[PDB]
C-alpha cells in the first residue's frame, strides 16, 4: 500500500525514465489518497503535454491554481501547454506570471522562463506576419 507523497516521487521517477502514461497513473494514485496537494496536478499535467493532450493538462492545470494560485510550475506548464495549443497570448501572460512569481519567492531556474518567454514571443509574432 503505497503512500501518496511515495507515490508522488515514484511518478516524478518515471517522468525523468521518459515513461509518461506510467508516471501520470502514479500521480493519480497519489490523487486518489489526497486530492487536495497541488503540485500532483501540476506534475501530471506535464505527463499529458508530453502524451500530446492538450485537454487534459489543460484540466491538471486549473485543478493545481485552485489549490495553489502561487504556483510557479503551474503556470509555467500551463504557458508550455498553451503555446503548443497556439493560444499565444495566453501563453506569454501565463510564462510572464511564472517569472514574476519565480522571482518573488527567490526560485532560480536559470534562463528557462527568459527562454520560453522569447520561444513563445517568436512564435506569436511570425503567426501574426504569416497570418
Ligand atoms: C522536471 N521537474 C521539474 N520541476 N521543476 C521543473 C522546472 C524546470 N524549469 C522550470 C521553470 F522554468 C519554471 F518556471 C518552473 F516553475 C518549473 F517548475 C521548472 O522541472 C520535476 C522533477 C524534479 N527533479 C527532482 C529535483 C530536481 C529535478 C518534474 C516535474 C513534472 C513531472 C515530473 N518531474
Amino acid at each position: 500500500s503505497p503512500s501518496a507523497q511515495e507515490l508522488k516521487e515514484q511518478g516524478n521517477r518515471l517522468f525523468v525514465g521518459r515513461k509518461y502514461p506510467e508516471a501520470a497513473a502514479c500521480y493519480g494514485r497519489a490523487i486518489t489518497r489526497n486530492p487536495l496537494v497541488a503540485v500532483y496536478y501540476t506534475n501530471r499535467a506535464l505527463c499529458y503535454l508530453k502524451m500530446q493532450q492538450h485537454e487534459q493538462a489543460l484540466a491538471d492545470c486549473r485543478r493545481a491554481l485552485e489549490l495553489d494560485g502561487q504556483s510557479v510550475k503551474a503556470h509555467f506548464f500551463l504557458g508550455q501547454c498553451q503555446l503548443e495549443m497556439e493560444s499565444y497570448d495566453e501563453a506569454i501572460a501565463n510564462l510572464q506570471r511564472a517569472y514574476s512569481l519565480a522571482k518573488e519567492q527567490r526560485l532560480n531556474f536559470g534562463d528557462d522562463i527568459p527562454s520560453a518567454l522569447r520561444i513563445a514571443k517568436k512564435k506569436r509574432w511570425n503567426s501574426i506576419e504569416e497570418r
